C-alpha cells in the first residue's frame, strides 16, 4: 500500500530473456503455423471467430518496440497464440498437435527461466 512495498524483484533482464524464449519458439520445427498472421482474406471463418489474432511475428514486433509493459503481458500474447489455435483447429490435425506441442515447450521454458 502507500509507502509499504514488497522487496524489488529484479526485472532488468526480462526483455532479453523473453527475446530468447521467443527465438527458441520461432526456431522450433512445429512453429510453422504460428510464424505469421493468419491471412484473413484466405481463411474462411478466422476473422469472425478469432476475436484477437496473435502470431510470433506480431509478438516479436511488439517486444522490439516496447509494447509489453511487463513479462506477464508477453506470456498472455504467447498463450493467446495457442488458445486461438485450439479454438480453430481439431486436436487431431497437424496444426492442432503443433499448438499443443508449442504450448508445452513454451510453458517449460517459462517456468525454467522465471519460476
Amino acid at each position: 500500500s502507500m509507502s509499504v512495498k514488497k522487496p524489488k524483484r529484479d526485472d532488468s533482464k526480462d526483455l532479453a530473456l523473453c527475446s530468447m524464449i521467443l527465438t527458441e519458439m520461432e526456431t522450433h520445427e512445429d512453429a510453422w503455423p504460428f510464424l505469421l498472421p493468419v491471412n484473413l482474406k484466405l481463411v474462411p471463418g478466422y476473422k469472425k471467430v478469432i476475436k484477437k489474432p496473435m502470431d510470433f511475428s506480431t509478438i516479436r514486433e511488439k517486444l522490439s518496440s516496447g509494447q509489453y509493459p511487463n513479462l506477464e503481458t508477453f506470456a498472455l500474447d504467447v498463450r493467446l497464440v495457442f488458445d486461438n489455435c485450439e479454438t480453430f483447429n481439431e486436436d487431431d490435425s497437424d496444426i492442432g498437435r503443433a499448438g499443443h506441442n508449442m504450448r508445452k515447450y513454451f510453458e517449460k521454458k517459462w517456468t525454467d527461466t522465471f519460476k
